[PDB]
């Protein structure tokens, strides 16, 4: 359904935020 | 539908937050 | 509809958060 | 309606978060 | 209604996050 | 109701995030 | 119900974010 | 159901954000 699919797009975008935060951790460790 | 479309706009805005965080990682690495 | 319009206001506010984070990246690069 | 009004209050609170992040950018630039 | 009231509690909590971020800006300016 | 109660748990968790950010402000001031 | 249970999982995940932020405060204080 | 499953995916993505923040704490402690 379209609402479930849109909520899954929100989850994917939150995962993109997590990936960006991991890049911040690696930048600080460097 | 309009609710699904609005939830997709929320997902797009969260992706914009992820892109900004990636720019923060690049700024710290520099 | 009013709920879709309110969800679009949430998306616009999240975009404002992304814009503020981009300003943080530019401040760090400077 | 009451649900739309409450979602608009969430959007206003997210805008307050964006404004605070802009203040963080100005603090880092200083 | 109870759902609208709970969404208003979420908005109040997000405002508390904005207030905490403002304290971070003041700490950096100091 | 159970949905309102779960949304109130989300609000309480967001308040925990605000409290943690206040601790970050105190750490930076120190 | 399944939606209430899923919203409670979101609250638990937000509490995990608060715990991680508390670890950031302790790292800065050190 | 599909909406509950999508909300559980949002919770999992928020847990990924918490894990990334824990990595930021470890980077700062180092």
């Amino acid at each position: 359904g379209e609402i479930a699919q849109a909520l899954k797009e929100i989850a994917k975008a939150l995962k993109e935020i997590a990936w960006a935060k991991k890049e911040i951790a690696q930048a600080l460790k460097g």
